[PDB]
C-alpha cells in the first residue's frame, strides 16, 4: 500500500453491545455491569431477565434527568438504580429497538441520554449501550437466563 484506498466497510458498531459481551461481563466480579429493561410495566411482569434491573416506559420521557427516572421506579429496582454510579459499564434491553433504530423520543434514547448527557451528580465511566435485539434476542441467545422464557412477541402485522 501507499496511503490507503477507500472501500465499503461492513462491521461498524457504534454505541451497541452484544449478548455475548453481556455474558462475559455478567459473570465478571472485577467488571461491574447493570442491565435495564426500558419497556412497559406489563412487559416486566410477563418477562424479565434474572439479576437485572427494570424501568417503566412512561416514566422515561425524552429529555429528562436522573431525578426524573429515580422518582418513578419500582421498590426493588430503586436499589440497583443507585448502584448505577458504583458499577463500571452499563446496558439496556428492548423488544424491537436497537442502537441503530434509536430516535428522538424512544425510551432507550431518552434513557441513554438521561444517564450521562443529562448528568449532574452521579457519573459513569462510559456511555450506556443497548443490547443487540434486546430481550427478544436474549431469549434466542440465552433462553436459560430469564425468569420467563415462554414469551412470544410477534410483529404488528
Amino acid at each position: 500500500g501507499s496511503s490507503g484506498s477507500s472501500g465499503k466497510c461492513e462491521t461498524k458498531e457504534k454505541g451497541a453491545i452484544t449478548a455475548k459481551e453481556l455474558y462475559t461481563m455478567m459473570t465478571d466480579k472485577n467488571i461491574s455491569l447493570i442491565i435495564m429493561d426500558a419497556r412497559r410495566m406489563q412487559d416486566y411482569q410477563d418477562s424479565c431477565i434474572l439479576h437485572s434491573l427494570s424501568v417503566p416506559e412512561e416514566a422515561i420521557s425524552p429529555g429528562v434527568t436522573a431525578s426524573w427516572i429515580e422518582a418513578h421506579l419500582p421498590d426493588d429496582s430503586k436499589d440497583t438504580w443507585k448502584k448505577r454510579g458504583n458499577v463500571e459499564y452499563v446496558v439496556l434491553l428492548d423488544w424491537f429497538s436497537s442502537a441503530k433504530d434509536l430516535q428522538i423520543g424512544t425510551t432507550l434514547r431518552s434513557l441513554k441520554d438521561a444517564l450521562f448527557k443529562w448528568e449532574s451528580k452521579t457519573v459513569l465511566r462510559n456511555e450506556p449501550l443497548v443490547l443487540e435485539g434486546g430481550y427478544e434476542n436474549w431469549l434466542l441467545c440465552y433462553p436459560q437466563y430469564t425468569t420467563n422464557a415462554k414469551v412470544s412477541g410477534p410483529s404488528s402485522g
